[PDB]
């Protein structure tokens, strides 16, 4: 299921970027890599994390949503921040954020 | 009338992928025309008139351009790619790599 990840890192409209993926799994795993690249880029230390932190990470993004291709309808399903948080949660068990986003999104 | 996401990648670089969203397909198509018009205005010395064929070649310089258009009947988004967008721009009209990114960002991001 082809998936487009729409991210806006700051309140500026020109911080809107996107990446696309072969499946939601990879798109959500991309967000997880962004998060743990961000938390690692924040401590001079090997850091562990709470659940509240992955949620706060996603809430620091001014905008984040996914377009997920549904092969039964040939159309994209739109999922917003609430859904993505839940998904990122169940998988995981300030211009410094833009660098974390661009690291995984565009490389 | 129906919400539209405009996806653009101005150049081969992945970091050049950007987007805007619009309340209307017409707004999204209009936005692409204003990107071209901005691009046209930077030419050294050109005629004051343009053909749709020049709007085509502008869309052909983008590495990627597509639209996701909200289907009010299904609540999902129909994807539409460059050739469809060209035909819609054409229908509307009858009614450098750094310079191309600049023109896109100027219109797409206000």
């Amino acid at each position: 299921s082809h998936t487009v990840l729409l991210i806006q890192t700051s309140p500026r409209l020109d911080s809107r970027t996107w990446g696309d993926y072969e499946s939601v799994t990879d798109a959500l795993d991309a967000l997880c890599k962004m998060f743990e690249d961000f938390l690692s880029k924040k401590s001079a230390a090997p850091v562990t994390y709470d659940v509240s932190q992955v949620y706060e990470f996603l809430d620091k993004l001014s905008d984040v949503s996914m377009m997920i291709f549904n092969r039964e309808t040939g159309q994209y399903i739109g999922r917003t921040r609430a859904w993505i948080k839940q998904q990122v949660y169940e998988m995981m068990r300030s211009e410094d954020i833009k660098d974390s986003v661009f690291k995984v999104l565009h490389a």
